[PDB]
């Protein structure tokens, strides 16, 4: 579809922004994150209206923006959900990839 963006993209819908780099995610297919919607992968921003636009962090339905980035019981893998699988039981990878503070997502 469109060309992937350069690294250094800041996701900043909340008070805890995170930088997302496509280059470090080259082993994952585009469509595993810009997931199919009605049979076609969608490339719009995750928080676009009508998409995951509920900014209530206690909302764990599919509309919750915090939920889609962090939770494990999801239909497509979230940021944290896939990272738990990648980090396994290695303390260094868990710190960098899944920690809530002092990790590569949240300083
Ligand atoms: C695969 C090479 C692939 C493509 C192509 C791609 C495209 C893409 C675009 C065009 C954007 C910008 C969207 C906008 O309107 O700002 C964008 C942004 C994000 N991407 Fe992506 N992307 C590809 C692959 C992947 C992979 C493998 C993941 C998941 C690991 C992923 C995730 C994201 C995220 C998150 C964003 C930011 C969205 C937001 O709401 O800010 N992309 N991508
Ligand atoms: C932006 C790259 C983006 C992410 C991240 C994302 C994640 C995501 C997850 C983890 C789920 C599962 C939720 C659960 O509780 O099981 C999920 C599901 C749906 N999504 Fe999504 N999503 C991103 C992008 C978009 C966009 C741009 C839209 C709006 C067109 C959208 C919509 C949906 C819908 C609909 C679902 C439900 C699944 C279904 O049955 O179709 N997402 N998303
Ligand atoms: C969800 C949008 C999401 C975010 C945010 C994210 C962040 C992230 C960081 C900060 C790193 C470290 C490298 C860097 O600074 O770019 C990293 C690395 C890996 N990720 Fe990730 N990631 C998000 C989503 C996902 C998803 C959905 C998957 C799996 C489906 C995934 C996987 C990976 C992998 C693999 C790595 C590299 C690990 C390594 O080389 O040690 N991420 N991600
Ligand atoms: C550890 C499990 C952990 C916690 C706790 C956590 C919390 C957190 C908060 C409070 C926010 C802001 C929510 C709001 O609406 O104010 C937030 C935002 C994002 N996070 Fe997070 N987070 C934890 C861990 C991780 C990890 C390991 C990553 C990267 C894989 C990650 C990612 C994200 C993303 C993306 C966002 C949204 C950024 C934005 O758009 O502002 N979190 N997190």
């Amino acid at each position: 579809a469109p060309k992937a963006p350069a690294d250094g993209l800041k996701m900043e819908a909340t008070k805890q922004p995170v930088v997302f780099n496509h280059s470090t995610h080259k082993s994952v297919k585009c469509g595993d994150c810009h997931h199919p919607v009605n049979g076609k992968e969608d490339y719009r921003k995750c928080g676009t209206a009508g998409c995951h636009d509920s900014m209530d962090k206690k909302d764990k339905s599919a509309k919750g923006y915090y939920h889609v980035m962090h939770d494990k019981n999801t239909k497509f893998k979230s940021c944290v959900g896939c990272h738990v699988e990648v980090a396994g039981a290695d303390a260094a990878k868990k710190k960098d990839l899944t920690g809530c503070k002092k990790s590569k997502c949240h300083e």
